[PDB]
C-alpha cells in the first residue's frame, strides 16, 4: 500500500488496476474502482458539534449515512466551496464506510504499478501514514487516493468524536 517507501519492485505488485477517477479544484485523482460504494451529493452534509474538522460532516448515502472527509481540510486543496465540492464519493473498506467531496467524476480508468510510483508528498496536511500516490495515464495524472488504509489508519481518531455515541 502506498504512504511511504512506494519504491515499487515491480516484482509482486498488482500491476494493473482499474480506477474511478474524479477531479477537484484544478487537480485529478482516481480511487480503486471496487472500493467504491456508490456516487451522491452534497445536499445533507451533517456537521457534528465536536467531530474532527477532517470529517466536514456525516452525509445522507441512497438508504443510510456515511462520515465525509474534506480534502481541503486532509490534504490542503486549493478553493473548495458549495460549487466546486458538491459532489460525493462513497467508499467502503473491509467492514467500514466514508467518503469524499468533489467537483465531479471524470472518468474511470485503468494504471499499473509502474506508474503509480510518486506521491504528492507536498507540506500538505495529508500525514505519510495514509498518504497517497501519483501516476500517470498518457498524458493525464491522477493522485491514486490511499483507500484500504485511510479510514484503516484514521479509525482511532475518527470514532474518538464520531462514533455517534460521541455526537
Amino acid at each position: 500500500m502506498t504512504g511511504m517507501t512506494n519504491v515499487t519492485k515491480l516484482a509482486s505488485e498488482p500491476s494493473g488496476q482499474e480506477f474511478l477517477v474524479f477531479t477537484l479544484g484544478d487537480e485529478e485523482y482516481g480511487i480503486d474502482i471496487l472500493k467504491v460504494q456508490e456516487i451522491r451529493g452534497y445536499d445533507q452534509v451533517t456537521r457534528i458539534a465536536n467531530t474532527p474538522a477532517f470529517i466536514k460532516g456525516v452525509t445522507n448515502l441512497r438508504g443510510v449515512i456515511v462520515p465525509i472527509v474534506d480534502l481541503r481540510i486532509k490534504f490542503s486543496q486549493v478553493d473548495v466551496d458549495y460549487n466546486d465540492n458538491t459532489v460525493v464519493i462513497v467508499l467502503n473498506l473491509g467492514q467500514r464506510v466514508v467518503g469524499i467531496v468533489v467537483d465531479g467524476v471524470s472518468d474511470v480508468l485503468s494504471l499499473t504499478a509502474e506508474q503509480i510510483r510518486p506521491a504528492p508528498e507536498f507540506a500538505v496536511t495529508l500525514s505519510t501514514e495514509y498518504l497517497t500516490g501519483l501516476g500517470a495515464l498518457g498524458d493525464r495524472m491522477l493522485i491514486l487516493v490511499n483507500i484500504e488504509k485511510l479510514l484503516n489508519s484514521e479509525e482511532m481518531a475518527l470514532l474518538d468524536s464520531a462514533a455517534s455515541e460521541v455526537a
